[PDB]
């Protein structure tokens, strides 16, 4: 009983994040399945740190305080039950395992109730920030069992990125899957403002011809508006990037955007429960098209465009509604990706503060920003706020924004710039605007076809079936 | 031993298919859970038909010949396999079960290696036209254990639709979960098919300003063009039908899509195998969409729309405009649907014949046109084809439909028509036709906060890892 909480994981994630803890004066006993890795650890990064290194769990488990605590940062799918396996022998009834790895929510869920049935508490967090995150400020997501919430709060909450006026990026989210669910919404979200920037560039490149240079000064501009965020910072950065021969790095890498299932999942989820997250499942979608590279080459020699008309207009004007189109999408995004939240919120069960979450985000993470600040204060305003884009901020972000994304759309579109987020993102704003939708030709077609019935606009609840095929004959 | 083959499930589409093999000479013993159901069928819809009735699982197994061919059109998910508990105590080796409910892939492909494993021959069919189909000729799409296809051959294939050359809409697809796989891409394209229209139907409502008896007229004159399918037949009846007041019923029914998973299937898939399927995504998205009515109603108080600029130009150009949209979209559609098809052909290892697919979707379904056609001989022209983008027939239907398409979407776009579909398809065709997309900024983001690594767009395979953070500092 020495080490304050076990981390079992020693990639940089882990050393980083065990390194944070033991600068905020908590003592970690390091542990690894490939053990040597805890010595090369301690000899090494941890020199000189308050650390502790077991080479067994059982003596991970001896160097703990009750109630002890033990994380798995361990990438994984099956390694994290198996260390469960485990631990279970080794652990007293009112034990902790947190686990950090960006798990499937389904899988947390059922871990979570198989533990409280045998007296352990278990939480699944998302953590996010990457290692340079890890080591000074990750924003941390836990849920799973609350029991465990005040015991493990300290440290996480310590250890979590901080916001301006100086709360963490951490706190509860919820119960059994919330946190990892959370997460996973998170990295969804992510791949849609990616996606976003790369249309950005694509319209300044091909339509504007701008030069990169010129587009990384474009892109700092931006950062320096509504639109203050670190992938578009970071996005300047890899546009100005000269590599060994002194010419930029961009043109000369490869574009075929990899995946690792996330984003992916936050799309299956949003079909599963009947939540229309139009952008993300475009940007994982647009990430696919990409990996057909060698098709797309192919498709390019047979494939022909619209007749070229050079762009005739402003370009200072067109940069600028380019900035506006981007931004009033993002705000379709992430008033979708709080849509779904809120139906998991129904679906699940779950009481989720969504003004949390988007301070967890907030700061830490990837998708920091100013914006999700002012989401934040929507949720502030109006906890029970059931859409995003019902806030007056956005509401009116959006309506200022209007025809400068209509007018970026409509040359995209007559310049054969490929923009998948950016239209998803208009046809769901007037998708949602519209009272009345053709959907009730979709219902006369399926009673017609194969007898589904349908309701009366005035009279719900009624289903009516009329038998079309001939009105007589 | 008299009946040639035995069918649980007398709802409606298992009456009408059961009388549809009485009517081709096959002696059918009927079943059903309740039983008072069989009874009732044979005083009255198969009074005089060649049919028996049994009245226990033993009884109805007793009146088949051998090889004992049963089916189940059980509408299930759980239901399917308790008739398969009980049926296997009963069948001898060789016996065969044929499973025609619209099943979930996974499930047939498992339950057809038990079968096989337990010597019972497994096949699950995909079955459409609903029960005015199935009276008279359904596709059929059967897929399981190849060695049970010679014997159900002849009874499948003459009750089949037939297509103009007298060939059947039904021939083995493939090993276990083919069938059922191709039936639900089926149901997928077939949601695609119906937003595309209801889109072509909101631009000549709101932008046009037809009123219902022109917009038919409309209908009509496409069904005579390219678009010769039954959907955009039934359209023009749909619009047409005069309600008991004289007054069309269109303007009064709810527009809220009902689903009932098929299509949301065909979308996860995409997703999860990482295949392009946009439009049906968006379709499945629309009707979720569509759903949140109340919100709507709400939304359409407070989100405002872009200025009001009365549509100023031809109304019968424009007519046609979205006439060539709603086809070169279809295309995509189609594209993309076979993309999957064949991506699960490389997944799961089944040889599909595409030709053969388009074929059994040519007739008997409510995907029937000319379309799946000329579909069908792109690839007899050639079974190799990568996609049907690049068959020249559709490389240039898209090159003819394309300016039209750009005019009719920017015009939605000023106009504020969700256009979630006609948008995706664009998109998709674009992004396809690019030899060279923003990926590579996903990707050079990806290197730069994840670590993830990168190849160079010259030496594909070897992976990089700049480090980006300060070029010196
Ligand atoms: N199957 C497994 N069982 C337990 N831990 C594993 C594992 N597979 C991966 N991990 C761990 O996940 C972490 C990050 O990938 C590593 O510490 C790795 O342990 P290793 O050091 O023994 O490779
Ligand atoms: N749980 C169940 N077990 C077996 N058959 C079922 C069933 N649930 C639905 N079905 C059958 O599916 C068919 C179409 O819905 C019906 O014939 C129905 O039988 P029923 O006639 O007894 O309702």
């Amino acid at each position: 009983a020495q080490a304050d909480i076990a981390l079992i994981g020693l990639a940089v994630m882990g050393q980083n994040l065990i390194l944070n803890m033991n600068d905020h004066g908590f003592v970690v006993c390091a542990f690894n399945r490939t053990v040597s890795k805890v010595d090369d650890f301690l000899a090494n990064e941890a020199k000189g740190t308050k650390v502790l290194g077991a080479h067994s769990l059982e003596e991970m488990v001896s160097k703990l305080k009750k109630p002890r605590r033990i994380i798995l940062l361990v990438k994984a799918g099956q390694a994290v039950d198996n260390f469960i396996e485990k631990l279970v022998p080794l652990l007293d009834i009112g034990d902790i395992i947190i686990d950090g790895g960006n798990s499937e929510y389904r899988d947390t869920m059922r871990r979570c109730r198989d533990l409280k049935d045998k007296g352990i508490l278990f939480v699944g967090s998302g953590v996010s920030g990457g290692e340079d995150g890890a080591r000074y400020g990750p924003s941390l997501m836990p849920g799973g069992n609350k029991e465990a919430w005040p015991h493990i709060k300290a440290i996480f909450q310590g250890i979590a990125a901080k916001v301006g006026t100086g709360e963490p990026c951490c706190d509860w989210v919820g119960d059994d899957g919330a946190g990892h669910f959370v997460k996973m919404v998170h990295n969804g979200i992510e791949y849609g403002d990616m996606q976003l920037i790369c249309e950005a560039y694509h319209l300044m490149k091909d339509v504007l011809g701008l030069g990169h240079k010129e587009m990384a000064k474009a892109f700092e501009e931006w950062n320096k508006t509504e639109l203050d965020s670190f992938l578009i910072e970071i996005t300047a950065s890899i546009l100005k990037f000269q590599d060994a021969d002194g010419k930029h790095l961009l043109p000369k890498i490869r574009d075929s955007a990899g995946q690792k299932g996330t984003g992916k999942w936050t799309a299956i989820s949003a079909l599963e429960y009947g939540v229309p997250v139009t952008l993300i499942g475009e940007a994982v979608f647009a990430r696919c098209l990409s990996s057909l590279k060698d098709e797309r080459i192919q498709a390019s020699k047979k494939l022909k465009g619209p007749q070229n008309i050079p762009f005739e207009g402003d370009k200072k004007s067109f940069l600028e509604d380019i900035r506006k189109a981007l931004y009033a999408s993002k705000i379709i995004s992430y008033a979708q990706g709080f849509m779904l939240l809120r139906q998991a919120a129904t679906e699940f069960g779950w009481t989720l503060n969504y003004g949390g979450i988007a301070l967890m985000w907030r700061g830490g993470c990837i998708i920091r920003s100013v914006f999700l600040g002012k989401i934040k204060d929507a949720f502030d305003r109006n906890p029970g706020l059931q859409n995003l884009l019902l806030d007056d901020f956005f509401k009116s972000a959006v309506e200022n924004c209007q025809d400068s994304w209509r007018r970026a759309i409509s040359t995209g579109v007559q310049a054969g710039i490929p923009m998948p987020c950016f239209t998803t993102a208009l046809s769901f704003y007037d998708g949602y605007r519209h009272a009345m939708l053709p959907a009730n030709l979709i219902q006369a077609q399926r009673d017609y076809f194969g007898a589904h019935t349908y309701e009366l606009l005035a009279k719900p609840g009624q289903f009516i079936h009329t038998n079309w095929t001939g009105h007589g004959g």
